[PDB]
């Protein structure tokens, strides 16, 4: 008894040893993509808003250029 | 030796898995609130950035209606 029991008490630990180890590593590399696919989104996010806030600064450059050409072509119209 | 070798053996193990056990539980839990502090980050980004789109938006109209404005004093001049 006591020598099958230790048998059958070995056959789990090993069957369980190995479930074990494989699900962990399984989950933290799924774990571990996610985290990454998201720090990539971050990253190309910041470079898009990089972008946005260039192109919204030079609209508002040639918004105010127009501003001066209007009010130059009001001042001239009184002509 | 052989009843020595598998209490040594089983006890082993035994441990060994409780170790896993308690250190995935602390890993992954740890996973978990990067992936939630990060999915949080991504969505307040989409946030400030909708709200510099319409910022953007408010500009570029005002852009296009001095354009528009401005086609006709250079039309009230050209005769």
């Amino acid at each position: 008894c006591e020598v099958d029991a230790l048998k059958g008490t070995n056959e789990s630990l090993e069957r369980q040893m190995r479930e074990m180890e494989e699900n962990f590593a399984v989950e933290a590399a799924n774990y571990q993509d996610t985290i990454g696919r998201l720090q990539d989104e971050i990253q190309n996010m910041k470079e898009e808003m990089a972008r946005h806030l260039r192109e919204y600064q030079d609209l508002l450059n040639v918004k105010m250029a127009l501003d001066i050409e209007i009010a130059t072509y009001r001042k001239l119209l009184e002509g």
